[PDB]
């Protein structure tokens, strides 16, 4: 996240950190034994990380879960980014309270000029490099469709949006993929894609969450 502000320790109850023997994206929690990430994030011999805050150090509150199985999404493709989307399903229950919890998934599309919750542990520049250890958020508004087209001329398809600011300075970045973004309560985006971060007039880009939830539901009830 660049640009955005430190969170505070299980501030963000719902994120996780995809762990391959260092944090490598980010993920939603949204039942006790499902996440939702970027399919652009799978790989095998994934752990996912609950309660984190400091992902360098062990500070009271997490729950380490070897992933069981991974499910991108049937329609995903990796040149496009096009259904940028995976569930991963957790070896045993995650215990949930304050610190760990389940974000609900939208029942209706969000729409532009709403206002919304990106975090991460991304790279926090916009030139250089700096990864952070804890977790950093960034508060955005959905942008209109046409301005995010006019932004990514031949790139935005209906299961994208962008958020952010055109002026550029804030972003999610390098890291911050697989990550949240949550509009009044409501997983509505998933960190996915931009061109560099927090460039003027590359706004990043989101999949799209209520476009899945009927896949969601069902691939859960079946898995
Ligand atoms: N919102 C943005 N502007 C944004 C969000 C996510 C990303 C994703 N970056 N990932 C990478 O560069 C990467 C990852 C692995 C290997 N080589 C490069 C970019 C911009
Ligand atoms: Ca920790």
């Amino acid at each position: 996240i660049v640009g955005g502000y430190t969170c505070g320790a299980n501030t963000v109850p719902y994120q996780v950190s995809l762990n391959s023997g260092y944090h490598f994206c980010g993920g939603s929690l949204i039942n006790s034994q499902w996440v939702v990430s970027a399919a652009h994030c799978y790989k095998s011999g994934i752990q996912v990380r609950l309660g984190e805050d400091n992902i360098n150090v062990v500070e009271g509150n997490e729950q380490f879960i070897s992933a069981s199985k991974s499910i991108v999404h049937p329609s995903y493709n990796s040149n496009t980014l096009n259904n940028d989307i995976m569930l991963i399903k957790l070896k045993s229950a995650a215990s949930l309270n304050s610190r760990v919890a389940s974000i609900s998934l939208p029942t209706s599309c969000a729409s532009a000029g709403t206002q919304c919750l990106i975090s991460g542990w991304g790279n926090t520049k916009s030139s250089g490099t700096s990864y952070p250890d804890v977790l950093k958020c960034l508060k955005a508004p959905i942008l209109s469709d046409s301005s995010c087209k006019s932004a990514y001329p031949g790139q935005i398809t209906s299961n994208m949006f962008c958020a952010g600011y055109l002026e550029g300075g804030k972003d999610s970045c390098q890291g911050d993929s697989g990550g949240p973004v949550v509009c009044s309560g409501k997983l509505q985006g998933i960190v996915s894609w931009g061109s560099g971060c927090a460039q003027k007039n590359k706004p990043g880009v989101y999949t799209k969450v209520c476009n899945y939830v009927s896949w969601i539901k069902q691939t859960i009830a079946s898995n």
